[PDB]
DNA sequence: CGCGAATTGCG
DNA sequence: CGCGAATTGCG
């Protein structure tokens, strides 16, 4: 398998896990910004990856673009795929935000239907993801 | 740490 | 014993 150079990639910024999520979505070969989101106060890694991956899907959806997404989540990968966010992270005051948005993503996945092809982005081939905060 | 995949007590 | 609940590599 070789890299679709015509492709957006994401990826999240941590403060920990859990901790501050933000992330971003990324034109694979330029580097260019095409969206992000503000840092939400606290979060899973994995949460983060998820909703990444889902803001692209409507960021392409609206352009009618046929662009795939690469994502460095496997489990973000399946639970997208799944219409389904596995996350175990508690449910308070504290954590509503990220569960308002997790909970919003999962609503807009079966309620929609996409053409994106969403593809795992290989690390240990390719070096860093396009959207990496470092 | 949080995940999926795998391995490890009370009916 | 079964069926699951809970525990035990990778990023
Ligand atoms: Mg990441």
């Amino acid at each position: 398998e070789e890299i679709i150079w015509e492709s957006l990639s994401v990826d999240v910024g941590s403060q920990g896990n859990p901790g501050i999520v933000e992330y971003k979505g990324v034109d694979t070969k330029t580097g260019e910004v095409l969206f992000e989101r503000e840092p939400i106060p606290i979060g899973t890694n994995n949460m983060g990856e998820f909703l990444a991956i889902v803001h692209g899907l409507r960021y392409l959806k609206e352009r009618n673009s046929r662009k795939p997404i690469y994502s460095n989540s496997q489990t973000a990968i399946k639970w997208v795929k799944d219409k389904k966010a596995k996350s175990t992270l508690v449910r308070n005051e504290e954590t509503a935000l990220i569960w308002k948005l997790v909970d919003e993503a999962e609503e807009w996945l079966n309620t929609h239907t996409y053409e994106t092809p969403i593809l795992k982005w290989q690390t240990d081939k390719w070096g860093e993801i396009k959207a990496d905060y470092g």
